[PDB]
């Protein structure tokens, strides 16, 4: 038989089981961790939950190749992704691994949920820290970022924007010579040209305002 073992970087091995219903200690030693070790066993079912595995706890096998996380541990930390519980055994979690975990298309914008300020959103390579108190919950949604430009809300379908197209879908001519300064929350206005690109996906709303 084989079974696929991955750990934190998600990054599967074929694994070879010589028993078709082994438990979590079989598991933990093929894929190469000494009984003391005890490392934590995730199986991924098809649905898309993670189950965890005891030391004693009897897999089937017989089913299909079934994948596991195994990552030597000594805890587990509760997530939710579009309100379905996922586990991961290390406190520090990026975004590439929770677009793994909830089968996340790439056409969508994640963010993570709060309660004091705007929900957050979480690139690739952005580090959540799980040990904050309560259960961290995670949002897909279109991948669509909104800008103010003269005081009205417009919605891009690109994290980045030339300003001329922006003036263009406002609807002001953009040939005309106008000082255009772009405010970032939380920082000072700056300067800009027609021609600039801006990235959408800081924090908050931009604000795209423009005078003659
Ligand atoms: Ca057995
Ligand atoms: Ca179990
Ligand atoms: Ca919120
Ligand atoms: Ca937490
Ligand atoms: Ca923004």
């Amino acid at each position: 038989r084989f079974i696929e073992v991955a750990d934190e970087t998600l990054s599967f091995r074929q694994v070879v089981m010589e028993d078709s219903t082994p438990n979590g200690s079989q598991i933990s030693a093929a894929s190469g961790f000494k009984p003391d070790q005890m490392p934590v066993v995730l199986m991924l079912l098809p649905n898309g939950s993670l189950e965890d595995i005891r030391p004693d706890e009897v897999v089937d096998l017989s089913s299909e190749v079934r994948r596991f996380i195994v990552v030597e541990s000594d805890r587990t930390y509760f997530f939710t992704i579009d309100g379905a519980r996922l586990e991961w055994p290390c406190r520090f979690i990026t975004g590439y691994s929770i677009r793994q975990l909830g089968d996340i298309g790439d056409n969508k914008k994640l963010l993570l949920e709060r309660e004091d300020e705007a929900d957050l959103e979480v690139q690739n390579d952005q580090i959540i820290d799980l040990d904050g108190d309560g259960i961290e919950r995670f949002i897909s949604r279109k991948a669509t970022w909104k800008l103010n430009i003269q005081g009205k809300e417009f919605t891009f379908d690109t994290p980045t924007v030339v300003i001329r197209d922006a003036v263009i879908r406002a609807g002001l001519n953009p040939n005309q010579a106008w000082h255009i300064f772009l405010k970032v929350e939380g920082q000072p206005k700056v300067e800009k040209n027609i021609d600039d690109v801006i990235d959408l996906r800081t924090p908050g709303i931009e604000k795209l305002r423009l005078t003659p």
